[PDB]
């Protein structure tokens, strides 16, 4: 049952580390699981519903972390402030690269995973935008553009940046240069007044 | 001949306006072009061929104009220039939104189309850096994270967000804000000491 359906998460993430969705047949996620077809539909209508399944599963890991990292105070300079938050989705995210691949891809066919990417974007940039509206309330940051906007494009920043780092794209920033990169373009832009 | 193919071209264009290349037909290509769809087999392989040249066509286009204003002096402050710079692809790839759409999604999908996004995607890159290293070897940007990965992670964000706009996608910065946006980012993170 809840274990079953575990088994088919775990089976699915683990074969998306070596082939696209499309390569893997109902059969292999059942065999994978030491269940029957039959049963495997028993929990899942397709393979896709459990990419949405694992999508979702990632997605929500890393804004629960976000969430926990927003309640602490917690003494820090500005830049680790951002550093730290950038960090919460570079772990989450680059530790279930096949997820994450297979999800962003099936963006452009699956409607569900689409308002799934979007509905969590809709919400890290609105938190964003708030931390910013907080930083010049406080006269930390100065009042440049609109926050929301700019919060916008830098998450759309860490979207392409973040995901084409983690798939090796060419052109893309080595995984080990792209979290100091990203908050840099963070740091400046946020508390640059030019 | 070198018109049938340019009316088969513009066909295409006109179609990707009101529906995705999946629901374009060879038929559809050929009636708009005035010839049979054995004629359209002689100039063209698949309707797949003709999206690739017409994303050929406008990318070489941005990158032509790109050199043009490349070519000029041309008496500026720093902000201006990159907003020029960042402008051509604005106004290029925005006054071709249906191409621009529609060869984006064809990355997925399409070796070719992969490829040519990833070499002008490089060259745009490296173009961008050489003016950092420029502007840093005159004294007037300092000597902050690598220029390459500050340009690659730069551009990756004009890609998404510039695109994102043009899409109307939810989230996105408005068409009529994304230039302002775009630039704040670029002047302040090229610029930022910190
Ligand atoms: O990278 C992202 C989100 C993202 C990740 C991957 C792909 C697209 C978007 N963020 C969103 C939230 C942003 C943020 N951090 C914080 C805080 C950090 C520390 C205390 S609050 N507030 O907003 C950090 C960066
Ligand atoms: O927006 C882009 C490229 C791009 C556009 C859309 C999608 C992805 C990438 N660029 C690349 C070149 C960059 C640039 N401008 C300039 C100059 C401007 C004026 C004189 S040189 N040098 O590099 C402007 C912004």
């Amino acid at each position: 049952g809840d274990d079953r359906e575990l088994a088919i998460l775990a089976t699915a993430e683990n074969l998306l580390e070596d082939r696209p969705l499309a390569d893997i047949s109902v059969d292999d996620l059942a065999k994978g699981a030491g269940i029957s077809r039959p049963t495997f539909y028993f929990y899942f209508p397709s393979k896709e519903a459990v990419l949405l399944t694992l999508l979702d599963r990632v997605v929500n890991q890393a804004d629960m972390a976000l969430q926990t990292l927003a309640e602490n105070p917690a003494d820090t300079d500005r830049e680790n402030m951002w550093r730290t938050g950038i960090n919460v989705f570079f772990e989450t995210f680059g530790s279930h690269k096949a997820v994450t691949r297979a999800g962003q891809a099936a963006r452009a066919t699956s409607v569900e995973v689409a308002e799934l990417w979007s509905t969590f974007m809709q919400k890290w940039i609105a938190y964003t935008a708030a931390v910013i509206d907080a930083e010049r309330d406080r006269g930390a940051a100065p009042r440049t553009l609109p926050a929301h906007e700019l919060a916008t494009a830098l998450n759309l920043m860490n979207e392409r940046t973040l995901f084409a780092s983690f798939a090796g794209e060419q052109p893309s920033v080595p995984e080990a240069r792209v979290l100091d990169t990203l908050v840099h373009i963070w740091v400046t832009s946020i508390y640059g007044e030019n």
